[PDB]
């Protein structure tokens, strides 16, 4: 599923991501924009053999099981395929664990490089929230 900008903002808010760990909704929407372009089915292969899955490009190195990342962890206790669903529940629940791990949203490369410090409220501008 390719979410609209305001559509994703509403879904993230319902699942309690807004202001989660102090990160405003615009931060989360911006992260999803640059990680996946709002596409729940996005996947990308990393140099080490791990893969990033879904709207927030969550990495199998630490967070989910795909059966093809030797030595990796599954800290969200989920199959990576669950992060590709049209329903964002699994991705949100895992994102909550990730952002609580110590380094906040810096875990998302695209957030650090393209969202951090910018006018992130622009991403929820005009949305009915
Ligand atoms: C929270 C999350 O999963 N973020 C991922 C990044 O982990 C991922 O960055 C890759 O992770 C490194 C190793 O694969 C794991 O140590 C790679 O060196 C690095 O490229 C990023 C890739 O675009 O996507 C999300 O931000
Ligand atoms: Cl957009
Ligand atoms: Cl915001
Ligand atoms: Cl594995
Ligand atoms: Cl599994
Ligand atoms: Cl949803
Ligand atoms: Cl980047």
């Amino acid at each position: 599923k390719v979410f609209g900008r305001c559509e994703l903002a509403a879904a993230m808010k319902r699942h309690g991501l807004d202001n989660y760990r102090g990160y405003s909704l615009g931060n989360w929407v911006c992260a999803a924009k640059f990680e996946s372009n709002f596409n729940t089915q996005a996947t990308n292969r990393n140099t080490d053999g791990s893969t990033d899955y879904g709207i927030l490009q969550i990495n199998s190195r630490w967070w989910c099981n795909d059966g093809r990342t030797p030595g990796s962890r599954n800290l969200c206790n989920i199959p990576c395929s669950a992060l590709l669903s049209s329903d964002i529940t699994a991705s949100v629940n895992c994102a909550k664990k990730i952002v609580s791990d110590g380094n906040g949203m810096n875990a998302w490369v695209a957030w650090r490089n393209r969202c951090k410090g910018t006018d992130v409220q622009a991403w929820i501008r005009g949305c009915r929230l």
